[PDB]
C-alpha cells in the first residue's frame, strides 16, 4: 500500500496485474500455452477442452474484422489429458497462476473431467472455469441460456469437483436473466468466479463482393468478438458484480487498451481477458496494456486497482 | 432498374423506412418522414394512454452506434390512431404503427381500435414484442410462453394481417423456438428483425460515469454494433418462416448494408441510429446507393438477390 501496482488478490493466489487471455485464443498448444507464461501476463487459461481430442470445424472458421472477430472453431482441443499433463508437469507456476477451461458436451462428460482435475488442483493450484457458453458447437445450445440445465451443470460439478470454481457465461441482455442467473450462480457456494461474457453467438457476416458468408460452418453463423461486445460485456460484469456480491467477476470483451480495461474493472472485474486484440496482436499486448492501464492510473491519481474497482458512477 | 417492394397489396416506391421509435413520435416527425423519400414510415411504439417515458439523460451517440432506455415515451394510441384516419397522405407511401401495450389486455385494447382503420385506410400494424427499457417489464419475445399468449390474444382482437418486432436472438435452440411459435399464427404476416440489442451499459473514461441515468445506464444499443446479429436473424427467420416477410433493422448506414440485409432475406429495410445521426435527407442517399450497387451487380429487381446470400 502506498506504492503503484496492478495486483490482485483470488483466494490467497496474487496475480501481477489483471490480465490474461480469454479462453480460446493462444492457449490451444504447448507451445501457444510457453508463450502465454512467457509473456506479461499475470495469468492464463487453457483452451476449452473435451474428453476427447477434436479438430474442430472446417475452413474457414475465423474472419477478422474492422471492429472484431466472427468464428466458429468448434472446440478444436488436445483432449484433457493433454492440459491435465501441461498443468501438472509442463506449466511453471511461479511466473503465474494456471486456470484451465473445460467444456463437456455433456453433464457426464463434465463430470469425468473435473474428477481428474481434483488432485492436480490440490497438487499444483490449477483453477477452473467451466465454460457454460459455448455457440459454435452444431446441435448443442450454450448451456447458460437454460438455467434448469446450468443448474444441473453446478451441482453434479460441484459435488464431483468440490473444490472452488468460475463459470464462463454467454452474454444476457434481458434484467429478467440477469436475476435468474444470478440466482442459480447464488445457490453454488463453489461458484467463486463469474466470467463476463463469452462471444456474442450466431451472428452473421456477408460479403458484399461476393454475395457470400465469410465463415462455412452453420451457414455462417459465428460468434462475434471485440468491439462489438464491450457495451454488452461492461454490463454483464456489473449486472453480476452487484447480484453476487461474495463471488469475484473477471471481464471479458472489447479490450483493446488500456482503456477498455479500466472500464471492465470500474464495472467490477477483477480480472480482464483478451480474445480478438490477442489473436490480432500477439502476446506484445500485454507489455503494452500493463503500461497503458498504469497511465490512467497515473492520471486519475489511483495506486491500485482496489481504489476503483467496481466504482462506476451512476445518475 | 427498380427499388420497388409490391407487399401486402401496397407499392413501395423502394424498400427503406424509419425504424420505430426514430422520427416517428410527433405529428412534425411523421409530416417530415411522409415527405423524405423514404419508401414507408412506422409510428413510434405506442400505448393505450400517453407516457412521457424514462428520465434523462436517456439516449447517448456513440462513435460505433446508439445507447438508448427511452422508456416508450408516446402521445397516446388515440393520436397515432387519430393520425392514421385523418392526417396521413396515404397517396405518398403506405403507413405502419407500432404498438406496445405493456400487458396482453392494454394490446387488445390498442388494436381493436386500429381495426376499422386498418379496414378503410390500410394502415399496417407492427405489435412490439422486444421493448427493453421499461422497468420491471422483460422483453415480452425472450418468454416464448407470455409471446404465444401475446400472439392470440391480438390474432383474435385485430383479426388482420400484422407484423411483430422481435428482440435479437443469439442460440439457434431460440430461433427454433421462435419460429415454432410465429408459425402457428397465420395472420404474422411480417418478423421486423431486430430491436435493440438490450441493456448494454456505457461508461465515459473521462468521468468514470455512466452515459444514460435510467436503470443505472443500462440500455438498448443500435447502429454498427448490431449489423452482424440482425442479418442473423433476418436469415434465421427467412429461412425458419417461409409463409412469413422479415424486414431487416439493425446497423444500416449505406447501400452496402441494405443490400445484406436483403441478401439475407429482408422485404423492407428500416433505419434507426444513422436516421437518428444524419435527419431524413439520409432517405435521398440510401436509394442512390442501393441502385448504384444494383447496377454493379446487374439486378434489375429486388426479387432477383432477396434471400439469395450464399454460404460455403
Ligand atoms: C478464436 C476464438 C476462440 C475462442 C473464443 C474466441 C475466439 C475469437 N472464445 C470466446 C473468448 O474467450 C471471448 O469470450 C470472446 O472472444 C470475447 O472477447 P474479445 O472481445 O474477443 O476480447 C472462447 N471462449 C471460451 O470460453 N472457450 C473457448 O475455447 C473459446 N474459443
Ligand atoms: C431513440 C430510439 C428509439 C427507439 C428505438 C431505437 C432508438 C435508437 N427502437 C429500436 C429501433 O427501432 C431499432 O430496432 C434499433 O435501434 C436497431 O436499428 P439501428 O441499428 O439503430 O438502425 C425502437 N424500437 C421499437 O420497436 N419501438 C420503439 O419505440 C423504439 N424506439
Ligand atoms: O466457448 C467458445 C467456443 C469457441 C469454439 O468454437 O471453439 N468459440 C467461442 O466463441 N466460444
Ligand atoms: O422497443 C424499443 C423501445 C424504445 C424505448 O425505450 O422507447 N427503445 C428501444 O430501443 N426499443
Amino acid at each position: 500500500p502506498g506504492s503503484m501496482s496492478l495486483k490482485v488478490n483470488i483466494l490467497g493466489h496474487e496475480f501481477s496485474n489483471p490480465f490474461m487471455n480469454a479462453a480460446g485464443v493462444l492457449c490451444t498448444t504447448e507451445e501457444d500455452l510457453r508463450r502465454m507464461t512467457e509473456s506479461e501476463s499475470g495469468s492464463l487459461i487453457g483452451k476449452s477442452c473435451t474428453l476427447a481430442p477434436r479438430t474442430g470445424n472446417p475452413e474457414p472458421r475465423y474472419f477478422g474484422l474492422p471492429l472484431g472477430s466472427i468464428n466458429s472453431m468448434g472446440l478444436p482441443n488436445l483432449g484433457v489429458d493433454f492440459y491435465l499433463s501441461y498443468a501438472a508437469q509442463t506449466h511453471d507456476y511461479s511466473r503465474k497462476p494456471l486456470f484451465l477451461s473445460m467444456s463437456g458436451l455433456s453433464v457426464e462428460e463434465s463430470v469425468e473431467m473435473v474428477k481428474k482435475l481434483v488432485p492436480i488442483t490440490k497438487e499444483k493450484g490449477t483453477i477452473l472455469e467451466l465454460n457454460l457458453s459455448a455457440p459454435n458447437v452444431p446441435g448443442k445450445p450454450q448451456v447458460g441460456y437454460d438455467f434448469d440445465t446450468t443448474r444441473t451443470y453446478l451441482q453434479k460439478v460441484s459435488e464431483a469437483y468440490g473444490l472452488p470454481f468460475g463459470v464462463k457465461m454467454p452474454p444476457y441482455f434481458d434484467i429478467a436473466h440477469f436475476d435468474m442467473a444470478a440466482a442459480v450462480l447464488n445457490d453454488f457456494p463453489l461458484v467463486k468466479f463469474i466470467t463476463c461474457v463469452n462471444s456474442i453467438g450466431n451472428g452473421l457476416v456477408i460479403d458484399p463482393a461476393n454475395e457470400t458468408v465469410v465463415i462455412k460452418p452453420k451457414q455462417g453463423f459465428g460468434g462475434l468478438g471485440g468491439k462489438y461486445v464491450l457495451p454488452t460485456a461492461l454490463a454483464n460484469v456489473n449486472a453480476f458484480f452487484r447480484r453476487c456480491p461474495d463471488k469475484l467477476v473477471f471481464g471479458c470483451g472489447g479490450v483493446y487498451s488500456g482503456e477498455e480495461a479500466f472500464l471492465h474493472i470500474l464495472a467490477g472485474a477483477s480480472m480482464v481477458q483478451v480474445g480478438t486484440a490477442l489473436h490480432d496482436e500477439g502476446p506484445i499486448i500485454f507489455a503494452r496494456l500493463n503500461k497503458e492501464l498504469q497511465e490512467i492510473m497515473t492520471n486519475k491519481g489511483y495506486k491500485t486497482l482496489d481504489e476503483f474497482r467496481g466504482r462506476v458512477k451512476t445518475m
